[PDB]
C-alpha cells in the first residue's frame, strides 16, 4: 500500500544531510494529478540488511500516524536504493529557519509553532506513543505559519533531555514534556542550542541543583513560567500536553491582542 516504484520518482537537489544518507528534495507523479514535491530520503549503505531494517523503521513509525504537524509518509521504495519519501516540507529545518529570520519573525508566529508542536504532542500522548527525542532540530518548517514534528527513528543529546532519561535510561510521556520545554526554549531563542558552552556532565549537575535554562529575551513571563513546569524535576510533576496545548492557546490569543 505504501511501496512506490521509482520511475514515478525524479530526485533534484541534495537538501540536507540524513544520518543513513542525503536527503534530497525530488517530485512524486502518479499519470493524473499533481506535481507533488517530496523529500527523499536515501541511505548509502542499505544494501546492508542491518542498516536498512534500523533505516526503514522510520517509515514504519510514521506510518502509524494522521496529523497535521506530524510529517507524513507518503512512500518507501524497498529495492536498494532503499528510499523513504515523504512530505516536503519546502521551508527545512526548524532551527535554521528561526536562526536566519530571526528579526523577520514576530513572537505570535514562535508561539504559534510552540502551540502547533503541543497539538502533535498531545496526539502522540493520545496514541500513547514516546517520541524520545523532541528538539528544535526535529522539526520542519511547511509555511511561516506551520511547523511539522519530523524525527523518527531517532538520535547523547543530554542537553534536551529529562533527568530520568540520562541517569536510568527512562523515556516516558512525561520525558517528552521535559524536551518540549526545551524545544520552546529554542524556538523563543530563535533556534539557538540550549545551554551552549557547558559541559554535559556540567548541565546534569545544574539540573539537580535547582537551576534552569533562563527566561529568553521578549518572552512572555507565561510561557516561561509553563517551559518551568515542563522542567519539574519530579516527572510526575509535569504537565500532560492536554494542558500545555490549552495553556498554549491562550498565550498565543494574549500576544496576538498585544499589538491591535
Ligand atoms: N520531509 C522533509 N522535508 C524537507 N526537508 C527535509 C525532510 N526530511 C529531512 N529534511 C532535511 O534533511 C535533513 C536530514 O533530516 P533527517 O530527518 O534525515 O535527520 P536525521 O537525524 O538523519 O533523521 P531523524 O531526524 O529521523 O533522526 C534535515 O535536517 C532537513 O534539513
Amino acid at each position: 500500500d505504501y511501496e512506490i516504484q521509482r520511475e514515478r520518482i525524479e530526485l533534484g537537489r541534495c537538501i540536507g544531510e540524513g544520518q543513513f544518507g542525503d536527503v534530497h528534495q525530488g517530485i512524486y507523479m502518479s499519470p493524473e494529478n499533481p506535481a507533488l514535491a517530496v523529500a527523499i530520503k536515501t541511505c548509502k549503505n542499505c544494501t546492508s540488511d542491518s542498516v536498512r531494517e534500523k533505516f526503514l523503521q522510520e517509515a514504519l513509525t510514521m506510518r502509524q500516524f494522521d496529523h497535521p504537524h506530524i510529517v507524513k509518509l507518503i512512500g518507501v521504495i524497498t529495492e536498494n536504493p532503499v528510499w523513504i519519501i515523504m512530505e516536503l516540507c519546502t521551508l527545512g529545518e526548524l532551527r535554521s529557519f528561526l536562526q536566519v529570520r530571526k528579526y523577520s519573525l514576530d513572537l505570535a508566529s514562535l508561539i504559534l509553532y510552540a502551540y502547533q508542536l503541543s497539538t502533535a504532542l498531545a496526539y502522540l500522548e493520545s496514541k500513547r506513543f514516546v517520541h524520545r527525542d523532541i528538539a528544535a532540530r526535529n522539526v520542519l518548517v511547511s509555511s511561516n505559519d506551520c511547523v511539522k514534528l519530523g524525527d523518527f527513528g531517532l538520535s547523547l543529546p543530554i542537553k534536551w533531555m529529562a533527568p530520568e532519561s540520562i541517569n536510568f535510561r527512562r523515556f516516558t510521556s512525561a520525558s517528552d514534556v521535559w524536551m518540549f520545554g526545551v524545544c520552546m526554549w529554542e524556538i523563543l531563542m530563535h533556534g539557538v542550542k540550549p545551554f551552549q558552552g557547558v559541559k554535559n556532565n556540567d548541565v546534569i549537575g545544574r539540573i539537580e541543583n535547582g537551576e534552569r535554562l533562563p527566561m529568553p529575551p521578549n518572552c512572555p513571563p507565561t510561557l516561561y513560567s509553563l517551559m518551568t513546569k515542563c522542567w519539574a524535576y519530579d516527572p510526575s510533576r509535569r504537565p500532560r500536553f492536554t494542558e500545555l496545548k490549552a495553556q498554549l492557546s491562550t498565550i498565543l490569543e494574549e500576544e496576538k491582542a498585544q499589538q491591535e
